[PDB]
DNA sequence: AGATTGTGGATTGCGA
DNA sequence: TCGCAATCCACAATCT
């Protein structure tokens, strides 16, 4: 298929994946929780394309900053782990608005550093 | 059997 | 001009 950037959210996946992470109370969420609190979060992907979805989950194993955890530590799992965030491994650009055509026809917070990493609450208009 | 999680090779578009 | 996030896809091992 000819490849195709679609309307999303404009901050990186990580970004969005660390912030929804972060706002769990016990700071990991699964793939299918991870992918409903993004959608809900940052409401800016279309009915038309899920692939979306596909980009959470790659972004999950291919950040460092994202650690797979077993629901029992003395007992590694192949799936169904929790994910967590070791903040110390998020480029510090990673968090920044970012400057698409879908941020410029809509003008969103500057940066999600205050979510993610203060441990403050992510409310937007 | 088919769907899902987890991983990862690889190319793209586009902001800087 | 090109770094690099975004994205398309394949696959292994496992879940349903
Ligand atoms: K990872």
């Amino acid at each position: 298929k000819r490849y195709l950037r679609h309307d999303k959210p404009p901050y990186t996946y990580l970004a969005m994946i660390a912030l929804v992470i972060q706002a769990a109370p016990s700071r990991r969420l699964k793939l299918a929780q991870i992918i409903r609190q993004v959608q809900a979060v940052f409401p800016f992907f279309r009915e038309d394309y899920e692939g979306w979805k596909d980009s959470i989950r790659h972004n999950l194993s291919s950040n460092r900053c994202f650690r797979k955890v077993p629901k029992d530590p003395a007992k590694p799992q192949a799936k169904g782990n929790f994910w967590a965030v070791d903040v110390s491994l998020i480029p510090a650009e990673a968090l920044r608005l970012q400057n698409t055509a879908l941020c410029r026809r809509w003008q969103f917070a500057k940066d999600l550093g205050p979510y993610v990493l203060h441990g403050r609450p992510y409310r937007p208009p």
